[PDB]
């Protein structure tokens, strides 16, 4: 009666607690696969030899080389594990549009998707969606999977909006001018859901991930600033009744509801504590200074390959900003310049071939704006 | 479809706030019968005179003398309304002891009982229980109502904690040298226009959380030991059910009882725009500290009683209203409130068998309003 997991991107803050969550939990899961990039290759070593499976694959040919006898190597070696592997759940928790081809391949076996890349979904648009059954796709983002534990308070036709909270990130009330002095050390999980946190840019990205899970409207998707992080969403019903998923940040807690949904896992994370004070602040997102989340929103109302534009327009200015090329606000400036010479994308992808050739453009076009700066 | 509903205790906040709801949705609604005990019978008459509804109960004679057209006079009148009119819901919105029989009343018919009444459950304990089938009661009070919202964010089997909002009351944080001086007045302990002195007196003494805990019990079938109180002064945060693998389901809205009475009617389906929802334009926050449980022993109190059984909830809560009597009246101080409950509950343990007929509920409650009075005069 156990669930056999691909774990794809198993070396990660995310992979790793997962294995944790499959390891205190025998009867229920069994890891099948494993796929990592080969840049920690400790880590997959002490996985194959803990979980016994030698069913891996590693993206670096050369780091798959130095380790020998891995089954899958080279750039498309996570896409052909999850192709030719017997699962139940594949859990996603690669980083990047490149996680894109291994959530389509995963999809189309009849697995469960476990999501933890947004981005793959975000770029994917509808072409992730005709790929998937209703359900299919089962978020481990933590405001997706409070969202959906949230949606059990009334059925669909009872839903008035949903309510994303945010962190703010460590530049929450900072000026536009305050942040122009932000440097990669104080915007820095890994270093890209790191530096999209304190960009907002992450919760731009889970706006479409959220109209792409859920089926609701833009409009009716709002985002609210919550500093403490132990709200991690809300539902709002057509009643006036609010329905909310509060924990002490912990992944574990979405990462192993999502491998086993719809059961709840015992013993997954600590509860809230209240027997001790504590306050929940909520406060509205300061749109002048973060303008990342309307941008997603203008992204995702365009649709089509928009989302994947907005995506790759990110990935590229966060990579100038990290190596110290361009300042901190030109990550949103670079997205919005971008965005808004993306005419031609608004047309629905038929093929994985228009979401790679829309990333293409996108990040040739974000090159164009820094080298303009 | 549309349902049919019985509203008794027709004029008091529960029910004509209930009234406004049906009023505001005629599609999903419609009143077919009214009681009321008789202190407000020019309500009641307006009552008909607008929805029309001529099936109406009035309990007291010399108000239903006043009238001469009431099809339901006298003791039992509303549990007779109740048998004789064909209904899909009952509400149970009367207050006290009288409220028990037409509960088993609505009960015994296969009606859906919408219950505000708390003497119901409290009192009435297995009694009800017993009679109850899975899903025919279904609360209306707002913690209650939340919890209820809040579990369907699971199985039963997932359901770690209950865990229950207290507003904390006006001596929310007060030290027990601070409780000592506390008057009637500062309790806010006096009759205002829709509520009487023993609201906010049980509020303001942690007595009304304890019987909070002791229907939650009951209502959902978890053990006392898993019933959490946690105090959160702003009451947004209406009640909150904690699951076995670390998640919390909390249901929130501004305080305002047409949300619970709504989805009550209705249960299982929401009743559009019953309650203004929450607005996160302008910065809040939602607060929570522990209760001092040595200076606020009400609900441990409760938690005895309610793991005693039998008819020790219907002493506990009797016990209450005879202390309370006597605070309101200078006998005795606010701290004796629930130093008498505790005296009169560990003389009671007799009261621990299982109530047979109303009558064994009505005899507990009498014994326990005389041992209060003991307690108090010191004979
Ligand atoms: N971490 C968190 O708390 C949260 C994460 N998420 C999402 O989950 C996903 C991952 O999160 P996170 O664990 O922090 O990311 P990490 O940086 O921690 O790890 C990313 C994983 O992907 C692998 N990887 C990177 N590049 C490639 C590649 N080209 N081919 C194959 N594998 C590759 C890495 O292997 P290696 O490093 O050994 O090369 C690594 O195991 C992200 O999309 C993120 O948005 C969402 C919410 C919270
Ligand atoms: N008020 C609230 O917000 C809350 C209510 N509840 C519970 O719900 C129940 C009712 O609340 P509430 O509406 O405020 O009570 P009210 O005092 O406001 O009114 C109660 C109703 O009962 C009727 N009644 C009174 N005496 C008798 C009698 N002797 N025989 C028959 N009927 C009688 C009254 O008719 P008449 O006026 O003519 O005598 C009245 O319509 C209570 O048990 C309470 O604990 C729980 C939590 C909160
Ligand atoms: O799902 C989480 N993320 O995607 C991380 C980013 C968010 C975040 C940050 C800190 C904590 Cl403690 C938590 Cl719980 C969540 P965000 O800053 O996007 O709200
Ligand atoms: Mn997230
Ligand atoms: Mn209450």
């Amino acid at each position: 009666g156990r669930l056999r997991v691909v774990v794809l991107g198993s070396t990660g803050s995310i992979g790793t607690q997962a294995l944790q969550v499959i390891a205190d939990n025998p009867d229920r899961f069994e890891v099948v696969g494993l796929a990592a990039g080969g840049a920690h290759l400790d880590t997959l070593l002490r996985q194959r030899a803990q979980t016994g499976v030698t069913n891996i694959a590693v993206a670096d040919e050369h780091a798959a080389q130095r380790v020998g006898d891995i089954p899958y190597h080279g750039s498309d070696a996570a896409t052909r594990l999850v192709e030719q592997t017997e699962a139940d759940v594949v859990l996603n928790a690669l980083v990047g549009a490149l996680g894109l081809r291994p959530t389509l391949a995963a999809l189309k076996t009849g697995a469960r998707l476990a999501l933890a890349n947004k981005e793959s979904l975000v770029a994917g648009g509808s072409l992730v969606l005709r790929a998937a059954r209703p359900g299919q796709i089962v978020p481990v983002d933590s405001e997706h999977s409070a969202l959906a534990q949230c949606l059990r308070g009334g059925t669909p036709d009872e839903v008035a909006k949903l309510v994303l909270t945010a962190s703010g990130g460590p530049f929450r009330g900072w000026s536009a001018a305050d942040l122009e002095h932000v440097t990669p050390e104080q915007a820095g999980m890994g270093p890209m859901n790191t530096l999209n946190s304190a960009s907002l840019v992450n919760k731009g990205l889970e706006v479409i991930e959220t109209h792409l899970l859920f089926g609701i409207p833009y409009d009716r998707i709002d985002v609210v600033v919550h500093p403490q992080s132990i709200i991690h969403s809300m539902v709002t019903f057509i009643d006036g009744s609010t329905i909310a998923q509060a924990s002490p940040p912990d992944m574990k807690l979405p990462i192993s509801l999502a491998l086993g949904w719809p059961r709840r896992v015992s013993g997954a994370a600590a509860a809230c504590d209240f027997h001790t004070a504590s306050s929940w602040e909520f406060e509205p997102l300061d749109t002048d200074v973060f303008p990342a989340v309307e941008l997603a929103r203008q992204a995702g109302v365009a649709g089509g390959c928009m989302t994947a534009v907005y995506n790759a327009a990110n990935e590229e200015a966060a990579a100038a900003f990290l190596a110290g090329r361009i300042g901190f606000p030109a990550i949103v400036g670079i997205i919005a310049d971008v965005l808004h010479a993306a005419d031609q994308w608004a047309v629905e992808p038929a093929t994985v071939d228009d979401v790679l050739d829309a990333q293409r453009w996108a990040r040739e076009r974000a090159q164009r704006a820094v080298s303009g700066m």
